């Protein structure tokens, strides 16, 4: 992928999301040269631009810096602009018409990124259908979540794409996924026979997959209260967290294959109740400094009496023969205390306690982000003159994660991003809870912003079986 | 045990070991408290001599500073030394005079060391039987390697002194023991299921017991003609390091219930034939610098035509539910390339290979000296853009281990001194091996001196399935 050229065509390039995460994004791979290095970036919005005032726009945004400022004008040397409406075939056959006009521009492989609302990707994608699909290279779709409401908006919006493209050519792309941890869960998994046996039911006694930051629902507080925190992270990252920790053994390293494994492990997945499931919202600290102070419900563009969750705690269940009756907690949520990314392991007691009731379960944390690592807590006796053993941390272990991701969108990795039927599944894992809070309007209990989410997430953890030092 | 007075009696005071290796241990052990507070040392032995003398021959050995040189008229305060043959009652009835001629002799608990010519014990243990009795405090001994020198004289020293003392009073002590790593096995073997449940047959590819010494034995090389390598470390001290290693999960932490499973392991293995041992002698080398250019064979004091060997390689199987046909490799000999101390547990390749056969065997070292330390080279990701992993070296992990063996028959704890029954089975297990050996009288394969070894015990390790990087 590095004599091919490339087009990032992005949709929507006059958004608020091209103009702070993509083009900066797309600047960072040009300038140490990770990009193809016949690289075009095509814009496209509505009002009339220029690539100067995208420039003017943009480079606050940069990070430039006067060592590569020659960087960055090459940079603005392969990019161009094209304005026009998203629901014409006008603009579209124009659009076709510039992109052909260029160093081989039908042989040039495009790469779709939409940063459109979602509301229009049922039109946008039928367009492009219809007109800019490359009859020389390959072709491929980015969607931005989320992908549909419930299990029937869902389905239609993935029949209509999948009898658009196939399969091979949908990356319903995943923002917060690491992808250099998650990589990490992988190895770790396969390359050894310490945690291999132990990947059953008798040995792993629960697990826990947790996603945190710091902050809130700033600014963009309307986008948020017809979405909520299920659709928007849970039920793609923390369900992509799910699969990669209870997958079987995949028959090869191949993204198929491993996905294949993704959609039988959440096939043994029986329906979510309404009892296994704890939701909450942010609001405001009077002890808070910062926007601590002000809730969720408090921001003018959220409307008044809303009911979306923004921390969801379901716990699920992976009935099959290596995973029968074991637990799986879901913790996530916005606004709370620390940042962070980790799948938290707790395995069984040993069989018989002889250290007089001094043993604790072993873990295994693998944190996402930040300060990406993995450690696990077991114990060794201190030294010193006794027997006793002592819990204790012990580490077991380049782009961002973003930039790592529409690199392995260029790459046409796929293991990653979740399919058609894969989602599918998770749709209908949640169809009944979804069904029951868009019809009875569930309170979630208020929690306290910048804490650890709301008690009843540890009620439901201790219910199950997880264990708290 | 730190009111009740003690007494440590030397038997054999003026001897070399008393001299070298005994004394500056106490004085170690006194110098930081680790004695109990009323401390007695009695040096016995046959030549006439005094504490003045004893100061005079001893300090040297001491490494003395003069921070706390207040302490070593503090330790020679506590002195006394008595003169007397092994084998006369007179004798031992002035030290019991001598003995009881103190602050609560009669109730002050004794602690014997024999460290006098191996000849004696069957009439110096029979006359400490009639005459050294304390009948009020408990008595213990220490026998010193070696414990006979076949099944038959084994068995009759062994019931010899079960007929003078119970086996709580016999401590069979190893001085290459290490009480730390050895004592961080058991934790790290128990009180984890991240090694636990694996801990059988169908998960541990073998075990590997290794003891390499980089010194030859210059000076007191008449000593190890008559005994062996397999008699002087192997018999007891890499045998507990299998004993500890393959060892059912006993119904506590005492030193009863441990012992009871070294028992049922010991008999739960086969006899030892030739074609599983490998036996090497070591040889000078012409590009020595020191003691490297003279071989065992080159010292005067052994005897010319001497078929002793000094390395050893035998391999065990314990035959039964849990172990069956598992290698446990054992490696010792003197005058290796470096010194080691290690205890290497290899676990199977994950049935089925899907990292494109880049598999490399998880392993588990326990390096008990030097540089106490337990490291799992395991695999995990290298950092970058490739989904593969890489061996990597991820460390697990004070008086030396002389002092605490010392203080173990101080505090009375037998974890690590063998039992009459485990001795008699470690017997039985290579008394085939040994006979044939004084039979045949075999040859050893001569091997370089601070070289690895001879080739033969690699080929004995690949044989039984160890796999080297």
């Amino acid at each position: 992928h590095q004599s091919d050229t490339h087009i990032f065509i992005i949709m929507g390039a006059s958004g608020d999301l091209a103009k702070k995460k993509i083009y900066p994004t797309i600047w960072w791979l040009f300038r140490d040269g990770l990009l193809p290095e016949n690289t075009f970036i095509v814009g496209y919005a509505r009002s009339r631009l220029t690539v100067a005032d995208i420039r003017k726009q943009s480079e606050p945004f940069f990070k430039a810096t006067p060592e590569e400022k020659l960087k960055l004008e090459d940079f603005f040397a392969r990019n161009s602009y094209v304005a026009g409406q998203y629901d014409d075939a006008a603009s579209y056959q124009r659009l076709n018409s510039h992109m052909n006009a260029l160093h081989l521009g039908s042989q040039a492989n495009r790469l779709f990124y939409l940063a459109l609302p979602p509301t229009v990707y049922e039109a946008v994608t039928k367009n492009i259908h219809e007109s800019c699909m490359s009859q020389i290279g390959w072709n491929r779709i980015i969607v931005e979540k989320p992908f549909g409401r419930d299990l029937q908006s869902s389905d239609r919006l993935s029949n209509h794409i999948s009898s658009l493209f196939r399969e091979d050519q949908i990356y319903r792309i995943d923002h917060y996924l690491g992808k250099e941890m998650v990589q990490n869960l992988m190895v770790l998994r396969f390359a050894n026979r310490i945690f291999g046996p132990i990947w059953n039911r008798d040995n792993i006694a629960c697990v826990i997959l947790t996603f945190k930051e710091p902050f809130g629902t700033e600014g963009r507080g309307g986008y948020f209260d017809e979405f909520g925190i299920i659709r928007d992270v849970m039920q793609n990252h923390l369900l992509q967290m799910l699969c990669l920790v209870a997958m079987e053994k995949p028959a090869s390293t191949n993204s198929d294959d491993v996905r294949d494994e993704k959609v039988k492990v959440l096939k043994c997945i029986s329906e979510v109740q309404a009892n296994n499931v704890v939701l909450g919202q942010y609001v405001g600290n009077p002890d808070g400094e910062g926007e601590a102070t002000k809730g969720y419900l408090d921001d003018p563009t959220v409307p008044r009496g809303s009911t979306t969750a923004t921390f969801a705690a379901v716990v699920l269940y992976v009935e099959n023969e290596r995973w029968d009756g074991v637990p799986f907690i879901l913790r996530c949520g916005k606004a709370l205390n620390e940042r962070k990314a980790e799948v938290r392991l707790q395995f069984h007691d040993v069989a018989g306690d002889i250290f007089h009731q001094q043993c604790k379960r072993n873990e295994l944390v693998i944190r996402v982000q930040p300060n990406e690592a993995v450690y696990t807590k077991m114990m060794t006796k201190k030294p010193g003159m006794f027997f006793n053993p002592e819990e204790s941390e012990l580490d077991l272990t380049l782009p961002d994660a973003y930039e790592r991701l529409i690199l392995d969108v260029f790459c046409g990795s796929q293991m990653h991003f979740v399919r058609s039927d894969e989602l599918r599944e998770a749709w209908r894992i949640f169809t009944p809870l979804l069904h029951q809070i868009e019809l009875e309007k569930p309170k979630p209990i208020p929690y306290i912003y910048g804490s650890r989410g709301p008690t009843e997430a540890d009620e439901l953890m201790k219910r199950v079986g997880f264990q708290y030092e």
